[PDB]
This record gives C-alpha cells, sequence and structure tokens, in this order.
C-alpha cells in the first residue's frame, strides 16, 4: 500500500534517498512533492520509473495514473527528467 523510492534529477547532482509515497497517489500528486526538494515546475517534469537494478519499467508516467499503475515496489528509483526551457 505505500512505496519507500529515492529521488534523481536530471539536471542535477541533488539525490532524495528515501521517500514514501502511497500507491494509490496520482503521479500528479506526486510531482507536486518532488517540486519540493528539485523545483522544477510539475508541468516540465516527467516522472521515469528505474527499479533496484536499473531497468526502466517507464520512461514517462502519465499525470492521471497512480503510482501503483506502474507496478512501483520498495526501492524503486523516481527520476525527475526536467523539461523547462531557457
Amino acid at each position: 500500500s505505500v512505496v519507500k523510492v529515492s529521488l534523481t534529477h536530471s539536471a542535477s547532482r541533488m539525490r532524495v534517498p528515501e521517500k514514501r509515497y502511497g500507491l494509490a497517489q496520482t503521479i500528479e500528486s506526486i510531482k507536486e512533492n518532488v517540486f519540493t526538494h528539485f523545483a522544477t515546475p510539475p508541468e516540465y517534469m516527467q516522472l521515469q520509473l528505474i527499479d533496484d537494478r536499473g531497468i526502466t519499467i517507464e520512461k514517462n508516467m502519465a499525470n492521471d495514473k497512480q503510482l501503483g499503475y506502474y507496478q512501483c515496489r520498495d526501492e524503486f528509483v523516481i527520476h525527475v527528467v526536467d523539461l523547462q526551457p531557457s
């Protein structure tokens, strides 16, 4: 029902080592929370779900879907791809 993940960011060396999300949470709600750490506007984020073996499960999770749709598990990595322009 809840997962422990880490957060990485495509435009920085910044890592957040432990984060707990509900699998029922929409990806949009997760991006909101992610903003508290990296401060990319959520409209300019894609979330890539990587498993604990480094394998990409989803390159860009849809805002209206829930994290559990993507079969997220403990120790997985949500990588934030930063698309914000100039």
